């Protein structure tokens, strides 16, 4: 229905705002663009599902997210990809892991404070009805 389309449009507006807030934070600059195969030629071989905030904006605009749970699965991938690719005790890897965990925790904290649970439940029920 047009009412269900309005629901998904509100979801996209909400997810674009959350993603913009993460992308303008200087801590998360490394997560704003895909990894350059020049700097890192082994990345695309180790990480099977690369994800970054530019890709997340593209997915929002392609109507790939019908629930906040589907969005958070891609935020979780940004975090888990960084924990897997950068697992060493050296400060460079520790700094990327801390920044990836902070991204993920920030996204969840914004959603906990600003997403109505009844709005999420409505999205989940339209998605399940298709
Ligand atoms: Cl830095």
């Amino acid at each position: 229905s047009m009412q269900e389309e309005d629901t998904f449009r509100e979801l996209r507006i909400f997810l674009r705002n959350v993603t913009h807030r993460l992308a303008i934070d200087k801590r998360f600059r490394v997560f704003t663009k895909p990894v350059d195969p020049d700097e890192v030629p082994d990345y695309v071989t180790v990480i099977k599902q690369p994800m970054d905030l530019s890709s997340v904006i593209s997915k929002i605009d392609l109507h790939k997210y019908l629930t906040v749970k589907d969005y958070l699965r891609d935020i979780d991938l940004i975090c888990s990809n960084a924990l897997e690719y950068n697992p060493d005790r050296d400060p460079g890897d520790r700094l990327i892991r801390h920044r990836a965990c902070a991204l993920r925790d920030t996204a969840y904290a914004i959603i906990k404070e600003e997403l109505d649970e009844d709005f999420e439940q409505l999205c989940e029920e339209i998605q399940e009805s298709r």
